C-alpha cells in the first residue's frame, strides 16, 4: 500500500513523550540521562505504533547505540508474531531519522533552543547520512532556489534583501557559536546583518527561517550531517529552502575521532557508497521520499515551539508536526492532565 | 475506542469547518449547514471505525445525512473483520453538531464551530429534540454549584469557588423571551452578562479554561448540544448539569398543538422513566471512553474562525480524550500549496 | 508652541478609564447607561490633562447634551489663569472628537466590537462632522489609492484582489446589518468575497482593514459621518486607505425624523457651510491638521483590542493608541492592580 | 509630587535605548551595544520635564562620561526651571538606570537583555555601590514566607507550599557561575528545574512575579545595582526580593587588584553604610513613596519580546510599572518608518 494517513497524526505523542521525559531534567546537569530518557521515550512510543520502520539516523551504530541505532526496526509491524495483525498501508517499509534530544546540554543546562524531533518516509526516502560535519544553508520559501549554499554570505544576504523585501540590516543569521564560524560571522555582521549565536541545536534555528514571525531568515555555517536532514525533511514539506554539503576535511573542521585525515574520511564516504563527496544536496534530495513526515515538540523554550512546562495537575507541550502527505504543518499544544486539576488554563 | 482515534478527528471537524467557513457571511445558514455535514461524514467514512449516530440532523427518511442511526466509518462495512482490527472492529456511539451556529455562519458572526462526541456504543446519552436547562461551569465550582438551586445562590457559590467577587464574574445566557427573569436575576446579583443568540455549546465549554472570562452558562438549550457539551465537561473535570424540559408553558418545540401530556407520552414511550431527573455530565457521557472534537467556523471564545489566505487555509481546533486525558489545541496551516509566504500565528 | 508629546501618551488613561466604566455595564441591557459612564469618566480623565481642547465630534449640542458637547472646554490649560500654569506646547488649542461608548448596544448585551474612542489634532485639523450619513470605504494601506470609493464594490473587490495579493474569495468584506445595505451585500456575495455583518460599530471595522492578522481586509457600506472622522484619523496615521462621502437623502436612508427631506438636508448643509456636500473626502482631508493622535480601548473583545477583564485583586485593558508625532501604533496591555493581587498573569 | 506622566515618558525612553542597543544584536561588540544604550537613554531621559539625579549608573563621573553619579538629567535640573517647569516636573528625583542589562547577550545576539530604569523621589532608591548582592526573587504568593536566609532547600519547600505545586513543578533562575556550584547542586538535589543564564538576573528576578513565564524564583549572586533596580518593580508588583550585600572576595572576587575583605568593608564604612550585613527587601531596597520601573527588551527574553526590525518599521516590547498608578503596563509599539505597506497586528 502507501505510508499510513494516520502515521502523520500519530507521530504527535511520540515527540510529545519524548519531549516531557526529557524535560523532567532540565537544569539537572545530566545531559546523557536528557538523552537517555528521551531515547527510550520515543523508542517505546514508536513500537506502539502500527508501522514497519526502520532507523537510518539515529544515536548510532547497531553496537554503539543499544537503542535507536542505524537499522533498528521499529513499530509492531515489524515483528514477526504481530504482522498478521497489520493491514497494508501499515506494513509498508518506512525508514525513521530520529533525534531524540537535539541540544542535550541545553537541557542539561536548562537553556532554550532543544527539542525532540523525528522525520520519517518511505523506505530509502531519506538520506542516511554519516556522523559528518555539514555545511547547511537554510532560508525561507520566497528564498527557495535563490540563495545558494556556493554563495557567498554576502551575496546571500543580499538576495535574501530583494527576496524577503527588506533590507540586510532587518535580517537576523543564526549561527553555532564555533571557532569554525570566526570568519563566517565577521562576514556577515559586515554586511550589516544582525545575528543570532547559539550554542546547540540548528535544527530549530534552520525551521525557524520558514516562519514569517520568528525574527530568524537563514541558518549559515556548519554542523551535523545526521541534523540536517532532519531539518531538510521539514523544509521540503513547508517548501523552505535548504542544502546541505557534507564536510571530511579536518583542517576546517574536525570530527574528534584521532587521528582523522581527508583520505581517512573519503575512503569510508566510498566505503559507504558516496561517490560524490564534495556534492550539494538540495532539500529534495536529502528528504527525496514520495511522503516525508516530520514532528517536533520542545522540550525547553525556543524560536518554533515552546518548552515544557510542569504544574499542579499536568504538564503542558507544543509540537509542530509537517505532513507532506495532508500538505498540512500542524502546532498542536496539549494541555496532560494529570489528575482531576482544579485550574485549566486557555494558554 | 482506538487509540488514533483521538487524533483523526481532528481532520473530521477540521474539514467541516473549511466547508462550512466558505459560506461565511453568504446568508445561507442551509448551506453552511448542509456542507458542514457532507463534510464531517465524508472525513469520517475514511476513518477505520463501526460508528453509529446517535445525535445528529434528524431520523432517517428526513434528514439525509448523519441521521439517527446512521452507520459511519469504514469498519462498518462486510467484511470490517478482513479490513480493520479488533480495536477498529469496536462499535463507538457519535454525537456531531456539523454547524453549531448556522445563523452565525451565514451572517459571519462570532461563535460558531462543527463540533462532535465520541464514546463506546451506549456511552452517549442519545438525548431526544427537546429543550434542556443547563448550568455549566469550571472545575473549581464543579458539584459545588447546582443545576436546582437559584441563579443567586449559584452566583455567590460561583463566587467562594472561584476567589473573586460577582461583579467579577461572567455569565452566559441565551438571548430568549424564556430566560427574561433569568437574565433580571443574574443582572440584580451584580454579575456580567454575555447574551448569545446562538451556540451555547461554546459557551459552556468555555467555562472550563481560565482565561475565557467566562464563569458559568445558565437557562436552556437543546437537549443533543447539552451531551456535546457535558462529554468535553467529563474530560476537562468542570461542572455540567442538564434537566429536559418538556412542558410549552416554559418553552416550545413548535410543533403544532404542542402538550406537555403530550411531549410525557413521546417521552416515555422513548424509554425515558423519569423527565424531571437532573443529569450530571458524567450520566450524559457515562461511556468508559469519551471524545471531543471541536473546530472554529467564525472566531469564538476558544477557537479561531477560519481563515482563507494566498496559499492556503488556517483553522484552529480544540480535541478533548478521556483515554489520553488531554486537551489540544490544534492550529493547522492547511498547506493549498507552496505557498511563498508561511505565517508563525 | 506644538501639541504637547506627552499627549500621545496621556490619552492612554483616558481610554482606559472610560472602557472600565462602561465594561462594568457589559450585558445589563442599559445602553444609555453604559455610554454616559463611559462619557463622563472619559471627560472626567481629559479634564485632568495640561491641555487647551475644544470638542469638534461629540454627543450632541449645549443644551442638549449634558457631558462632551459640541464646543465644550476640555483639560486644565482651557481655565482662565491657563498661562499661569501651563506651558506653551500645553497652551497649544487642540480639536478632540469623541465617541466614549463605541456600541452601546454591544456594550447593553454583552457582545464584541464595542470600545471607547478619540481622536485629536491641533485646532481646526478635523472635519466636525455633523450627523449625517457617510458612505465609506476602508481598506488596508496597500490598496491605498487604488481602491476609490466611486468604484463598485465589484471593481474594488477585483482591486483588492490584486493589491493584496490572494483571490476574492479570500477577502472578508465588513458591512453594516441595515436594510440600506441589501443590494451591496448581494454584490460582494455574488463577486466571491467572505462577509461579516456587523450590527454596529463600523469604526473598529474600519481601522481592522490597516492590521494584517484581523482577517478584515475592507469596510464598505453607510455608517454615521463623526465616527467616520474618527476612523479616518486612525487610517492617516496608519496609511490605512479611508474614503467618506456624506449621504443626505431620505430616500437612501433616513436620519429618522422627522418630515425629513433632500432639499431640506441641504438647507442644512448649506447652513453649516458645507458647499460640496457630494465631495468625497479621503482620510488626509478628514483629518487633516499637522498633528494627529488616535485612542482606543477595548470594552468588550473585539478584533483589534481584547475586552475589559474585571478578577480577584485588579482590572485588564487592551488599548491601542497612534500618533502621527511620533509615528506609532501602541497596543497598551494594562494589569490595573487593586492591591494586592497574589496572582499576577502574565497575559 | 512626583509628575504622573512620568509615569507614562519612559516608556519611550527604555524603547530609544532598546532600538538603539538592538541594532547591534550578534555583532560582537558589548561596549558598542552598552555605549548607544546609555546615550540613546540619557538624550532621552533630557527632553522630559524632570528634575532628576542619576544615583545607579555607569560609574564615576571620572570614570562615565553619560549617566554617571551624581548627573542631573532632565529639562527642570536646568538653572531656569522655575521658569518653564511646573511644581509637580520640579520634586527631586532619583533614577537608577542600566541602558544594557546583558551587553554580552546583545554582542552575542542571546536572549534576556533589557533596556531598564527605576525612578523615586530624592532618597526614595537604595544607591547601591558597584558590590556583589545574595538576591532571593519569587512571586507574591511567597512574599514574606520565603526568606534569603534560609537554604534554598527550605525555600524551595516554602515556594511548593505558597504556589501549591510540588518541587519537581518549580524552576528555578541561577547565574552560570563557579561561585554557584553547590547552589546548584542543591537545588538539583532537593528536586526543582533550573534555568542557567550567563547574564541578566533582572529580567529572571521580575519574572518570578508573573504566572505564565513558568519561572518562580531567583537564588544566588548578582550585582547590587541591579538588584535595586529589580526590587523596585517588585516592590511595585508585591513580589518577593530580598538582597545581601557581599564583600568578601572568598566568596565572590570583584576582579580590582588586592581586594580584601577589609579593605570592601573599609570602602562601605565610607560610604556610610552601617550594617553591610544588613539584610534588605524591597520596600527597602526601594523606599521612596512613589517608585517607578520601566523595561524594554532588547534581545528575546521571558518577560518581554526583543526588538524587530521590519520592512518600514520597527518593534518592541516594554513593561511600565507604576506605584503611582498602580499599574503593570506591556507596551506593543510599532515604529512607523515610514508608509510601510504591510503593519502586522502582532
Ligand atoms: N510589517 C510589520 N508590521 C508590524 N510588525 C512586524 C512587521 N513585520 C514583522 N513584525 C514583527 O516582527 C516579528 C518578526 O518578523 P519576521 O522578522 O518577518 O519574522 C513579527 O512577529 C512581528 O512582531
Ligand atoms: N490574576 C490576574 N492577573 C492578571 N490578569 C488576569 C488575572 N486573572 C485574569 N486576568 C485576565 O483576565 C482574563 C480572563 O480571566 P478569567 O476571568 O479567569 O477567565 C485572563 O486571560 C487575563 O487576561
Ligand atoms: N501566509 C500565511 N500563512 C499562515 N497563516 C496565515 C497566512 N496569512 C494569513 N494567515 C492567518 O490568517 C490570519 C489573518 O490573515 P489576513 O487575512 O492577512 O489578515 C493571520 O493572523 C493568520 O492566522
Ligand atoms: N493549570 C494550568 N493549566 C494549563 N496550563 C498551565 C497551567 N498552569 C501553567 N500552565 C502552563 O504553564 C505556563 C507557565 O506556568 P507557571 O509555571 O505558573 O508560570 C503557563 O503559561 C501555561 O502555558
Ligand atoms: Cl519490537
Ligand atoms: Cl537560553
Ligand atoms: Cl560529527
Ligand atoms: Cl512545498
Ligand atoms: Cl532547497
Ligand atoms: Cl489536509
Ligand atoms: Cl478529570
Ligand atoms: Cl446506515
Ligand atoms: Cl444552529
Ligand atoms: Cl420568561
Ligand atoms: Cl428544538
Ligand atoms: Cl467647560
Ligand atoms: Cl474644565
Ligand atoms: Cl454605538
Ligand atoms: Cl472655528
Ligand atoms: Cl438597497
Ligand atoms: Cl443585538
Ligand atoms: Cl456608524
Ligand atoms: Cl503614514
Ligand atoms: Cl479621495
Ligand atoms: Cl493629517
Ligand atoms: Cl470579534
Ligand atoms: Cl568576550
Ligand atoms: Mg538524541
Ligand atoms: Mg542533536
Ligand atoms: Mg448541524
Ligand atoms: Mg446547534
Ligand atoms: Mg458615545
Ligand atoms: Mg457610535
Ligand atoms: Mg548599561
Ligand atoms: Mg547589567
Amino acid at each position: 500500500g502507501s505510508v499510513d494517513s494516520t502515521l502523520g497524526l500519530e507521530i504527535i505523542e511520540v515527540v510529545e513523550q519524548a519531549a516531557i521525559a526529557s524535560a523532567k531534567w532540565m537544569g539537572k546537569g545530566e545531559k546523557n540521562t536528557a538523552d537517555q530518557v528521551a531515547v527510550e521515550a520515543m523508542r517505546e512510543r514508536m513500537n506502539k505504533i502500527h508501522m514497519r520502520g526502520r532507523i537510518v539516523i539515529g544515536e548510532g551504530e547497531r553496537d554503539d547505540a543499544p537503542m535507536l541505532y542505524i537499522g533498528e526496526e521499529v513499530g509492531i509491524c515489524t515483528r514477526e508474531d504481530a504482522k498478521s495483525f497489520c493491514n497494508p498501508d501499515e506494513l509498508v517499509e518506512i525508514d525513521i531519522a530520529v533525534d531524540p534530544c537535539e541540544g542535550t546540554n541545553l537541557v542539561a543546562y536548562g537553556q532554550n533552543g532543544s527539542m525532540a524531533v523525528l522525520a520519517i518516509s518511505e523506505k530509502g526516502g531519506l538520506f542516511a547520512a554519516p556522523d559528518f560535519y555539514m555545511k547547511k544553508l537554510a532560508a525561507p520559501p520566497a528564498a527557495k532556489g535563490h540563495v545558494d549554499i556556493d554563495k557567498s554570505a554576502t551575496e546571500n544576504l543580499k538576495i535574501l534583501s530583494d527576496c524577503l523585501n527588506r533590507s540586510i540590516e532587518e535580517l537576523v543569521v543564526v549561527v553555532m557559536d564555533r571557532p569554525r564560524h570566526k570568519e563566517l560571522i565577521q562576514e556577515i555582521r559586515n554586511a550589516g546583518a544582525r545575528v543570532r549565536l547559539i550554542s546547540d541545536g540548528d535544527v530549530s534555528a534552520a525551521i525557524s527561517c520558514a516562519f514569517s514571525g520568528t525574527n530568524i531568515h537563514a541558518l549559515m555555517g556548519i554542523g551535523a550531517a545526521p541534523e540536517g536532514v532532519i531539518s531538510a525533511a521539514a523544509m521540503r514539506c513547508l517548501g523552505g529552502h535548504f542544502q546541505g554539503q557534507l564536510i571530511y576535511d579536518p583542517e576546517v573542521v574536525k570530527t574528534g575521532l584521532i587521528g582523522e585525515s581527508r583520505e581517512g574520511n573519503l575512503e569510508r564516504l566510498a566505503s559507504m557508497g558516496i561517490k560524490n563527496p564534495d556534492q550539494v544536496y538540495n532539500c529534495e534530495e536529502l528528504a527525496c521520499g514520495e511522503t516525508v513526515l516530520f514532528a517536533a515538540c520542545g522540550i525547553t523554550p525556543g524560536t518554533l515551539m515552546e518548552g515544557v512546562r510542569f504544574f499542579h495537575g499536568g504538564v503542558r507541550t507544543q509540537s509542530l508536526v509537517i505532513s507532506s502527505q495532508s500538505s498540512t504543518a500542524r502546532f498542536v499544544d496539549t494541555v496532560h492532565m494529570k489528575e482531576s486539576p482544579k485550574v485549566i488554563q486557555l494558554h
